[PDB]
């Protein structure tokens, strides 16, 4: 699959203003994907004792995790589609490493377009939501490509 111009223009438009603020952002989608889908929690050795959404935002080891993780979303959207050489070692550390299936990385699209609908609703309407999600799909399905050729089912 393959973006156009125009799809990419949609995506990049909205993530400049998640660009504002990317520990904010970063925050919000992590504790989203934790709370729509919990057992997400129990991959994070590192976050697994916060109890509560009012500890997940205190916690300063979690804000520096979604700046890490949008930084690297980022710079991979920024590719638009020439993503091959970033795409490699999140592949090998997610697969081999974290041991991350491909249905929490659906998880995570999912907290993704929910808090950009939330925070940038004059931005992502209908047509943007489906550049995104597009964007999204097209990199799960090259993560799912590399995690079968490093031996990993997903
Ligand atoms: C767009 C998808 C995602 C991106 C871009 C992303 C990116 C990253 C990055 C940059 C790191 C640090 C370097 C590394 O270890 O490779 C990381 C670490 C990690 N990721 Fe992801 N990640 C994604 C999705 C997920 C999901 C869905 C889970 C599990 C629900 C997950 C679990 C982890 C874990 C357990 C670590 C280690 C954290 C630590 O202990 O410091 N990641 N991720």
């Amino acid at each position: 699959m393959v973006l156009s111009e125009g799809e990419w223009q949609l995506v990049l438009h909205v993530w400049a203003k998640v660009e504002a603020d990317v520990a904010g952002h970063g925050q919000d989608i992590l504790i989203r994907l934790f709370k729509s889908h919990p057992e997400t929690l129990e991959k994070f050795d590192r976050f697994k004792h916060l109890k509560t959404e009012a500890e997940m935002k205190a916690s300063e080891d979690l804000k520096k995790h979604g700046v890490t993780v949008l930084t690297a979303l980022g710079a991979i959207l920024k590719k638009k589609g020439h993503h091959e050489a970033e795409l490699k070692p999140l592949a090998q550390s997610h697969a081999t490493k974290h041991k991350i299936p491909i249905k929490y990385l659906e998880f995570w699209s999912e907290a993704i377009i929910h808090v950009l609908h939330s925070r940038h609703p004059g931005n992502f309407g209908a047509d943007a939501q489906g550049a995104m999600n597009k964007a999204l799909e097209l990199f799960r399905k090259d993560i799912a490509a590399k995690y079968k050729e490093l031996g990993y089912q997903g």
